DNA sequence: GACGGGCACGTGACGCG
DNA sequence: CGCGTCACGTGCCCGTC
DNA sequence: GACGGGCACGTGACGCGC
DNA sequence: GCGCGTCACGTGCCCGTC
């Protein structure tokens, strides 16, 4: 009657636990810490659920880094141009300071 | 007692269920499906299972062209950086022409 | 006369020639840019000072994640204490909610 | 006729010297502190040589215990992220037992 | 003695072609 | 009539206190 | 024809120590 | 009381693109 109940149980529990064995399984955390509370079912979700969140965190900076993408590679043409703007005029007048400074010693 | 073993239990059935639910709360597989085995709590492990091992085949994916998509930034500092060093030759040269 | 001068000289510039290609062999960027500027001279010159400044630009990003580095002590505190008290007050007052939304369905019922 | 020649050398013998001041005026090893031996122009060069070469080895040292230093952060991030989840959920739990007319 | 906390197992309840 | 959700109890083999 | 630009090579000038 | 050793400057020439 219900007999035949707890076997559909045993079924459903055993589920999860080979659902969390998986996730142990794929989770590095999970492969490398030696203890009773880390091989627990119980930290096994906590361990995932970080895993989760900090996997995330690296995706949600590859994303954010592509908005500005195309802002700070058109920022890299104008601090390109910037850079030879100021070496023309840097030589220019560098030239012009150290052949000047030179027509000042012997005037006369 | 065994009333304090019951409130361990319970503690610690509280503590599972509220980690499957911030797992439950996340992953958008199971975000507003509404599905009757997917959002049973032995869904959302085989629903994180496929999002964790899916995030990690993505984000290899990425890390290919990411560290060359690093450095454009790092340039951005970099040549931000050139500036200066010639802008004070510059306006150390522009302050010395002055008086000839 | 000067022609033993003349061996002077020629001392010099092969010793600074030899200290381009001797810089040459070692900056990244010369060793795969078949470029007419980049292998000339003075484009090895424009590539070493950009080198340097790279790798200033990078020691010195380095090591100015270790003056922070001291505040790993800082989120250790804000994670030893901090995730637990609200953690615990979480599975505290939600367990003080859902044990009088059981007293909810007791008081109103749904017919 | 020669003459722009005699300027189009004298520009480009600017650039190098340019160069090797903007290379010497960085380099420590002879950073306002070398002699005249040192701040010899194909000495720079042997600096810069040195420094370049230095530079390497150095920063390979750093990025082998650096990465595992910058994570820190990352879990800064992580663990100050944490802390807006768990606040908002125990916002939303302060205010629902608000309205059970009983705190504790 | 004091309790905790681990994992597996039963039940009743409830919603189901 | 069996499925299948689920939380809730329950020993027990065991920890650390 | 027009200019630029590459690199090697030769000089006077200058600072030097002996 | 001159051997070196700095350095920039010119110059051919072997050669690019406009």
């Amino acid at each position: 009657r219900r007999a035949q109940h707890n076997e559909v149980e045993r079924r459903r529990r055993d589920k999860i636990n080979n659902w969390i064995v998986q996730l142990s399984k794929i989770i590095p955390d999970c492969n490398a810490d030696n203890s009773k509370t880390g091989a627990s079912k119980g930290g096994i979700l906590s361990k995932a659920c970080d895993y989760i969140r900090e996997l995330r965190q690296t995706n949600q900076r590859m994303q954010e880094t592509f908005k500005e993408a195309e802002r700070l590679q058109m920022d890299n043409e104008l601090l390109r141009q910037q850079i030879e703007e100021l070496k023309n005029e840097n030589a220019l007048l560098r030239a012009q300071l150290q052949q000047h400074n030179l027509e000042m010693v012997g005037e006369g």
